[PDB]
DNA sequence: AGCACGCTGTGTATATAATAGCTATGGAACGTTCGGTTGTACATA
């Protein structure tokens, strides 16, 4: 009905090495990498060609983000294993989940963001002195909308790209029902 | 050099994994500092 896709902008995946890293190794070592412990425990490290960051722990643990594709995050993750794998250490790729998707969209028409902070008060939060934009937390499937006066849509929280879809084709028509003007 | 205006970073909201470090918060204990004369017998000269 709708006839728009929502765009994935971010795609969160977690990576396990089952093995233990030496982080300040990893740093010095690393292209890109820069290891504050101070703040963080990890090593944070960036690569160019999917454009995604990494945050490695000293645990073996690693956690992909900023892959536009469920795919590129994969091509992303395998790189940084094996950078990490290409320094020394005891690293195989292994157990990939997809943690967290986001995507964006606009349904090309402003809404009357009081209408569904009344209409639909039970997943609805407004509080427009804090953030200028109504917080929509969807049931099934259980993603966060964040719908804004200039008809933006942000899409958090849908762990494949159905439910993500599936969300904003169950959002459409009440977006539309309040329509301002 | 002070004032108006543009640009840029910071905060606030949402989801999510990972981690280590500090904070509350009850529960238990120990140490320091406040509220004779009188009168009658008796035995002997």
């Amino acid at each position: 009905t709708s006839g728009i896709v929502p765009t994935l902008q971010n795609i969160v995946a977690t990576v396990t090495l089952g093995c233990r890293l030496d982080l300040k190794t990893v740093a010095l070592h690393a292209r890109n990498a820069e290891y504050n412990p101070k703040r963080f425990a990890a090593v944070i490290m960036r690569i160019r060609e999917p454009k995604t960051t990494a945050l490695i722990f000293a645990s073996g643990k690693m956690v992909v983000t900023g892959a536009k594709s469920e795919d590129d995050s994969k091509l992303a993750s395998r790189k940084y294993a094996r950078i990490i794998q290409k320094i020394g250490f005891a690293a195989k790729f292994t157990d990939f989940k997809i943690q967290n998707i986001v995507g964006s969209c606009d349904v090309k028409f402003p809404i009357r963001l009081e209408g569904l902070a009344f209409s639909h008060g039970t997943f609805s939060s407004y509080e427009p002195e804090l953030f200028p934009g109504l917080i929509y937390r969807m049931v099934k499937p259980k993603i966060v909308l964040l719908i804004f006066v200039s008809g933006k849509i942000v899409l958090t929280g849908a762990k494949q790209r159905e439910e993500i879809y599936q969300a904003f084709e169950a959002i459409y028509p009440v977006l539309s029902e309040f329509r301002k003007m």
